[PDB]
């Protein structure tokens, strides 16, 4: 039980320092790197509306009917351009519960002109109130934005031309270009400046690696260390994935490797002389010194790894207080933990249901990483094939799609700690105003005392008071 | 400020890969490995039901009462085996809102038959709004699972014979009968198909290590690297922890280590001849190339370490928003933090209570890793001796013994984020149903006002009429 | 859905073992280390109480009211010293629900004497159900703790004299008098026993490193590895940070480094003899064995790195359930994730408000690491210059200065998971007492019905009698 105070201070965390090893290899080889730079240069736009024309008066006349139409209008090229620069839809006016006798604005105005909105979702409603006259209802839909769909870089020609492929999810490219109608899936898209990229030259260190480590006089090929990986650059061809391409030209050479020395075989260097024991001792001392340097580097790396391990264990032991399934997850087991103190804790086993294809077990649902009871009959997602992504993969998707499905974004659908953050104030108000305690017992009965007894009191007043 | 849009997608996480170093050592030494086979061969099952029988019989009379029971049942041998074979339960019928006037169905079934499910969770609901009749509700339960058994493997030296021991909770061998039913703590579990092991042969790399490092001509012993540790396999004896044993036979020998070269001393195998400078140059160049390869490996390892460090720092700075004591714990200080932005934050000091043998401080208790005010007198645990374990200690938590059969628990005792997950729906209902706001002031006085004056007015006006 | 039985066990996490590499370097160089000794010599204490006085004096009369006061006191020198010596408190008597008709004991004590505890937390309760007499409640608070002092050590080169400095919040030297009482922010602090330091000699390993990597016959300077860093000790001067200082004496030198061997140049020491191919191949074999040892060390280090990588991925996957923003933050994106199974999940795009110098965004406010709708018109903070710190910066947060003794705080101002931990009991009570369900109707009207219908019942009573 500590104390809060008025003493604070602004701060910002700085990453731990990792000292580099001493005597880094000399970098003497040039490498050509080509990758796509950063630019949005995409537009996505759409627009729709609603219609509802109804009439009555006979209950069997064909004019006595109700109708509704789905009509989505494609958006023009300059229309999209100025929707982008102006961030507004060239949308039409909205007519609500309009008596149709002399106002044909719901029949002569279909293209949609004049109204500029930040974005509008159409609403479906009908009107059939005029028992003898006509009436009409209208709605509208807006959409415009920019996007950054992830793209791959391809440089296959030996003539060194490169051009991006703006591909959609699942890995398929989509034929997209400036000032050409696409108008697919009820959306229209425009991109500016096509796309650009950069080229640069970087020095690196390269060595010749034997193919067969257990075969003397084997085949060797060049390898270079670029950022944190060793690439094979034996052939002077472009080799790349994602959007970053690597190339090593042929004029830049790689130092050769001497073959193993053995007696009864000529030893490359031809200088007839006499070797003395002092030379042997000198060479031996030099090589011992080199081994000493390598050992020092090894020890430095070991110290770094030890520091990281200690930090990670402290992190997990601190976090485990909130998440009680962390220890079991790290142990490939199924247990839950409760802490008696800051370092001591207990354990408690859990079971595992059989394999299943969804997240529903007969009034049980999976949410927030736990299995809880459920009463909503229809909230169940059937599992299908799944994509597979790594952390390093950028794959910025922001995929465009128009949704016209019933499911809504009600506040009750919030993930972990979003619910708490959003409802902290409401929960505080509920606890405070409703002063929890044994005072309010209106819950002990049904609405009978609320309505019928109040009506009885009102009648009592009226006819006796 | 984002919201919920129409865009989603199913995904899965792939662990980051670590590139192995080049020119790995050659494995040409044989090692014997013995370990127990992986088999669950432990069956778990449980079953229960919930019943609520109520009869108000009108209001304002002592006959109004709601009573409910929760029961736990045992599962027989044949039923448990059939469940394990079919991966299903065999459970009764669900009764909801049954009129206790001609439907007393909640009294004619006590075993539970008719329905086969893959798993079910009980939902409890009671109501007695109808006063002219009775009413009752019923629910049910399910469960089936398998788990591995806590065991240990040992092997003798003279006989080369191995056997598996079954361990209890604290880690001692016990007798357990195969293919029998044991009821304890509200569950029924069966052990079958006693454990078995296997043997295999694995190639590995071994070398000789001096005992006294800074003394030439010292004792050397064989060391081998198996998975991530170096073992002293100088002696030909079994040595193993948990359940996996390692042994190197005598006939599998390791190559010798040549002594350090010195002048005025015969240099191992000799070939009378005269050495020249060129041979020395060739040898020197070859050794320089080897050192270059080792340096490249060092650089790659350092790059990997840096990558991991950056990832860990990003992880902690993202996580620290929820856990306010993480930064203090990592700094070995006692402070709490609040965030003004995505990366900036403040700090605030805290105190530390003295040493105590329990987790109670005069109306204060330690729960969920925080010190909070306590009013419950009888909740205090006296600390005892603790046993320390690592993450990879290979321990199990299901044990087929005999014990007390009654089981009981409450929903109020839930660890971190299990309480929130289980009571999310109740929180939503509590917040929404009673509109948080200043309208209902019936709580301003005692519980009498709702019934006393109401009945007084009713009776008074009835006999005044 | 798992279970939660009555089987448990105490435990404590043990750190993962990291084996050191074999055949480490030789430590033979003496290094002088000076640092400040460890001790708290800072005393922190506080005391307060809570009191509530209530007298309804009947119901629905203008003489009913409850008033509560929360007070903070000061601690004298002798009292604080005695508390520090005994490690206990001297707190007042607890009064619970005292009848005020002849017992108004909540006015006879204001200092607080009689009770000695190891730490107490107040709980506040009020009740005025008795309309015929007075009533009052009282509670109490205390605390005692010790902490280290934020300091820094410096030494001079010429005189070899070291002095300890006492630092303020920003990190500047200040005068603090010893053995005196300083009151600020409702707490009393005493500083005693000004700090000291110590000196010792530590062996280490040192080597000479070329200033330029590829320049033969360059300048070499000594470098030594202490714990996890390599320090330049070419000059014999003090150089240090925080409070720990390192010095290498002049007489303790480091051995030399032989230069590169070339032909046509005499090779350091000379022993006239003739070399044979046997000597060359012996040297070659010895050096190859050394390279093999280095390779084994490399492989062990790689295994360690892979183990930590796997552990970290398991940790992040397990924790991502509670923190939905972690995955997006790791990839540098703006998405939130919801999980369908324990490993599969969805992704949900989000936008980001522009960066500013405040935390207010026109009815959108940033709290608990999320952007939520803002209802408080005046709650804004302007960002200032930020300082950056590392985890290992050795910074304290208790500073014995002089300030105002007024303190104030609210229970509604709690950080992440402190609010939940502190209000778990109140949430449970609110859920249980207020039976969440569809019975309540007093919320459907306004506070008028409280008095209107009681007046109507009074009129009915007057009419009937
Ligand atoms: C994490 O992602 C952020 C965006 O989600 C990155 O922030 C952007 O980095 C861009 C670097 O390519 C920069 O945008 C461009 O910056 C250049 C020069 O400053 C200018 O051309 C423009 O400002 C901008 N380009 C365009 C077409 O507008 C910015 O630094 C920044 N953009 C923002 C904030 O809008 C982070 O860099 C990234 N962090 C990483 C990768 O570590
Ligand atoms: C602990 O980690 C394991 C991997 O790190 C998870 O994977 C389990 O491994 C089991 C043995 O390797 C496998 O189960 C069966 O193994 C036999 C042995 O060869 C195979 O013939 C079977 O096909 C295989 N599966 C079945 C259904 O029999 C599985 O790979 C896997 N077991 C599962 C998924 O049940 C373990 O799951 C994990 N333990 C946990 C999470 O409790
Ligand atoms: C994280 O902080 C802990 C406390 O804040 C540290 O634990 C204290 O470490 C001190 C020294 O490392 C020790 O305190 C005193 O040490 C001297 C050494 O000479 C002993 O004689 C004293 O008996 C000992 N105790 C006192 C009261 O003087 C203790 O090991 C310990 N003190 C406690 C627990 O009260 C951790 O070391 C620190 N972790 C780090 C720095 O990695
Ligand atoms: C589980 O729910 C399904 C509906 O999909 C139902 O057919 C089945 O009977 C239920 N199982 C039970 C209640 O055991
Ligand atoms: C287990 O049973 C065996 C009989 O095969 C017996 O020798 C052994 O002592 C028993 N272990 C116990 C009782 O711990
Ligand atoms: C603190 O707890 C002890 C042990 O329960 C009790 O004897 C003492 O009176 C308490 N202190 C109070 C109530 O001030
Ligand atoms: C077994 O433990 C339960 C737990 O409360 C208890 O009710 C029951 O009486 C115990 N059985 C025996 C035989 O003591
Ligand atoms: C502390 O007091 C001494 C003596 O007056 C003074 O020399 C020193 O500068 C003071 N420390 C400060 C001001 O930080
Ligand atoms: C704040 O103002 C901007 C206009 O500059 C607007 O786009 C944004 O939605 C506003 N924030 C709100 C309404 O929460
Ligand atoms: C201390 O706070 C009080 C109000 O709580 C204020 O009046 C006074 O000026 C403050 N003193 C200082 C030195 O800030």
């Amino acid at each position: 039980h500590c104390n809060a105070q008025m003493k604070t201070g602004p701060y910002k965390i700085k990453n731990l320092d990792i000292t580099p090893p001493k005597e880094t290899l000399q970098k003497d080889v040039e490498i050509t790197i080509v990758e796509t730079d950063y630019n949005e240069n995409v537009i996505i736009g759409y627009k729709g509306y609603y219609q509802a024309y109804a009439y009555n008066g006979g209950s069997l006349d064909p004019n006595t009917r109700v109708e509704e139409t789905m009509k989505t209008l494609n958006v023009g090229k300059e229309d999209l351009l100025m929707w982008s620069i102006r961030q507004q839809c060239e949308v039409g006016e909205e007519l609500i519960d309009r008596w149709g006798s002399d106002s044909d604005d719901c029949f002569r105005d279909n293209e949609g002109r004049g109204q500029w909105v930040k974005g509008k979702e159409l609403v479906k409603r009908q009107n059939n109130n005029h028992f003898a006259h006509h009436t009409c209802n209208k709605s509208w839909r807006c959409g415009i934005s920019t996007s950054k769909m992830y793209s791959r870089l391809e440089c296959q020609d030996d003539t060194d031309e490169c051009q991006v492929y703006i591909l959609d999810a699942e890995g398929n490219p989509i034929n997209v270009t400036v000032d050409t109608v696409l108008h697919r899936d009820g959306v229209s898209m425009i991109l500016k400046q096509k796309s650009t990229f950069t080229t640069r030259q970087i020095k690196a260190a390269c060595l010749l690696i034997k193919d067969d480590k257990n075969n003397p006089e084997s085949v060797t090929r060049e390898h270079c260390l670029i950022d944190n990986d060793i690439y094979d650059l034996s052939k002077n061809t472009w080799n790349c994935k994602f959007n970053r391409c690597i190339k090593r030209k042929v004029e830049h050479r790689v130092k050769k490797r001497p073959p193993t020395w053995r007696h009864n075989v000529r030893a490359k260097y031809t200088e007839g002389d006499t070797a003395t024991k002092g030379d042997l001792m000198h060479i031996q001392e030099e090589l011992m010194y080199e081994n000493d340097l390598l050992k020092m580097n090894i020890e430095l790396m070991h110290a770094h790894i030890n520091k990281l391990n200690n930090m990670l264990h402290d992190l997990i032991v601190s976090v485990a207080k909130v998440d009680e399934r962390l220890i079991g997850n790290l142990m490939n087991n199924s247990v839950s933990s409760t802490f008696l103190s800051d370092d001591t804790f207990l354990l408690m086993p859990c079971t595992n249901p059989p394999a299943h294809t969804s997240n529903c077990y007969n009034n049980s649902i999976y949410k927030e990483g736990r299995w809880v009871a459920n009463t909503d009959s229809s909230q169940c997602i059937d599992f299908s094939n799944y994509k597979e992504l790594a952390i390093d993969d950028d794959v910025e998707f922001w995929i465009p799609t128009i949704g016209n499905t019933t499911y809504h974004d009600s506040w009750k659908d919030a993930s972990g700690w979003s619910f708490i953050a959003q409802q902290k104030s409401n929960l505080i108000t509920t606890m405070e105003n409703t002063k929890f305690g044994g005072v309010g017992t209106s819950l002990s009965d049904i609405t009978s005392m609320a309505e019928g007894e109040l009506a009885a009191k009102l009648t009592s007043f009226m006819f006796g008071h």
